[PDB]
Parts: structure tokens; sequence; C-alpha cells
């Protein structure tokens, strides 16, 4: 009975479980808070727990550690990684920063703490449009996702410099126009939730374009949705709105890094206090300054 033992160990450790929307259904059923990365980290800043067990990928647990340095942030598996965030290196930021020294370095939250030390302001897939448009410069260095960069470039009108060149998410890259055509034929009455990390030609056929947190907010606008993101988001939406109907655009659209977290290693995470996520004091200083600047900009 892992559920019973995890709940006991969670109490004995004075811990709180934070799970991303892409986590397995069994993981979400035992989580205290569920949402996207920045929300989960921002919800922990008002909470007294000694330990944070972050059911998510590496950069998410890092962000929680930067915003909660007084807590022990545990990751159940060091293999829970984001393939897109690891594509962006500091050699890529310093390169574009040499040719555009007046362009601010805007980095997606899906990035390493080391990369955030060179960023002037972080952004999520929910506030990227307003933050970039509120910036003083017309040139913006944006990464690592080039598909989100295209969406921000199309909404703000400012020329976006994507960094790196081929930075993208392989999960949301799976969605093609044939998946859009297949959805409209299987569910003709359903609207289309499409994540901004999808390719632009898929974005332009969406009913709404929003992050997983935005999909939850704007789900009330219709009773039937086809979800173009990680498949485990469908379970999250079904638990929140049981009266509505949700369908995955692709069942094979799954994140290996997210699936590295199971109910077993969460139990072992609380038992052995592993694996601790630490961020250099140096790096957490500048990375937090970019996050707090994002929060001051909504
Ligand atoms: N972009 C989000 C998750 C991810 O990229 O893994 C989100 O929840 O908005
Ligand atoms: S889905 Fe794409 S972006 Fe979100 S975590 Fe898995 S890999 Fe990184």
């Amino acid at each position: 009975d892992l559920v019973e033992e995890i709940l006991r160990l969670k109490e004995e450790r004075n811990a709180i479980i934070l799970a991303h929307n892409y986590q397995l259904p069994e993981v979400q059923d035992i989580a205290d808070f569920i949402g996207d990365s920045l929300e989960l980290a921002r919800r922990a800043t008002r909470v007294d727990a000694d330990v944070i067990v972050f059911a998510g990928v590496d950069f998410m647990a890092e962000t929680a550690k930067i915003l909660n340095p007084d807590k022990v942030v545990l990751i159940p598996s060091r293999e829970a990684t984001c393939a897109m965030a690891n594509m962006l290196k500091v050699e890529h930021i310093l390169e574009a920063k040499r040719k555009y020294p007046n362009a601010p370095v805007v980095l997606y939250v899906n990035s390493t703490a080391e990369a955030k030390a060179y960023a002037d302001v972080t952004v999520t897939s929910a506030n990227a449009v307003e933050v970039v448009k509120k910036l003083d410069s017309d040139v913006v260095i944006f990464g690592p996702d080039k598909n989100l960069a295209h969406y921000v470039a199309k909404m703000t009108g400012k020329k976006i410099i994507p960094v790196p060149s081929k930075g993208h998410c392989y999960v949301h890259q799976k969605f093609t126009l044939d998946d859009v055509e297949r959805a409209k034929k299987l569910h003709p009455n359903a609207k289309l939730m499409i994540h901004p990390e999808c390719i632009p030609e898929v974005q332009e056929k969406a009913d709404i374009i929003a992050s997983t947190g935005g999909m939850i907010k704007r789900a009330c606008e219709w009773d039937e949705w086809v979800v173009f993101t990680e498949r485990e988001m469908v379970y999250r939406l079904r638990k929140l709105y049981p009266q509505k109907k949700f369908y995955p655009a692709r069942e094979d659209a799954f994140c290996i890094g997210m699936k590295a977290i199971t109910l077993k290693n969460i139990y072992e995470s609380l038992k052995d206090m592993k694996y601790k996520v630490e961020v250099p004091e140096e790096i957490a200083r500048k990375a937090r300054k970019a996050i707090e600047r994002m929060l001051e900009m909504s």
C-alpha cells in the first residue's frame, strides 16, 4: 500500500508533494498541489513544510529550490529531465548576447538554473506575451523553445531571436496537421486546446492557445475539448470538470522525463530523503532576480 505509506511518511517528514499536470494519474491522486511549474513553486513560498517532494522534471524542482531555499527540495529520480531545457547552454546565450547587447535575455521557465543566471527576466507559457510586450526593447533574446518564440513574435510584433536554433519539445512536436484533421473527424463538436509549444501551423488551427494552467481556466468556454499536449493532461482535466468531455489529440504524446516519476520512487524519496536538489548560491541569486522581475511584471 504505497498510498498509505507515502501519506504516513509525508506526515513524519513534514513534507508537501507538488506534482505537475503531466504526472501519472496515481501520482496526482496523492499530490497536495497540482499545476504547472511556476505555480507549484509560487504556491510553496506561502507554505511552512520542511520538505518539498517535487513530482516533476529537473528544472521544475530547481525553480522550487530557488524560490524556497529554506526547504529541502527532493526529486524522486534524477532521470526526470526536460529534453528541451538541456538544449540551451550558456554558450548559446552569450553568443546571441554579443550581437544583440541591448536586447534583454528572456528565458522560458523550462531552462536550467545556470541559464537563468544570464537571463534578465523569466517567462511562462501564460505570461510570455505580456512580459515581452512590456519590455523596453524591440529585439528580444528568447529560449529555449522556438515554437513558443514564434507565438510570442506573432502576438507582440517584436523580432524574437530564438536560442538555440533547433530548441523545441519533442512531445509537442509530435502533433501535426493530420492530428488536427483526425480530431475534427472523430470529435466534430469538440474545440481544440493546443499548447504554444506546438509547431506554428498547428497553433493557427486552435480554438484556444494556452499553457496547461490556461487550459484549466478557459475550459469553461465549451463542454468538449480535444487536448493537444501531453496525454496525462487529459486525466487532470477530467478530474476537474467531470461534466465535460476531453480527448487526447495523440495517445503517444508522452514525456519520458515526466514518466520517470512513479509511486514507488516517491515512497523511496520520502524514506531516504533523496534526491536533494541544490542550486549554487551564486546561480540562485541571479535566477531569483529574473523570476521576481517576472512577478513584478504580473
Ligand atoms: N509548459 C508546461 C509544461 C511543460 O512544458 O512541461 C505547462 O504546464 O504550461
Ligand atoms: S514536455 Fe517537453 S517541455 Fe514539458 S517537460 Fe517533457 S520535455 Fe520538457
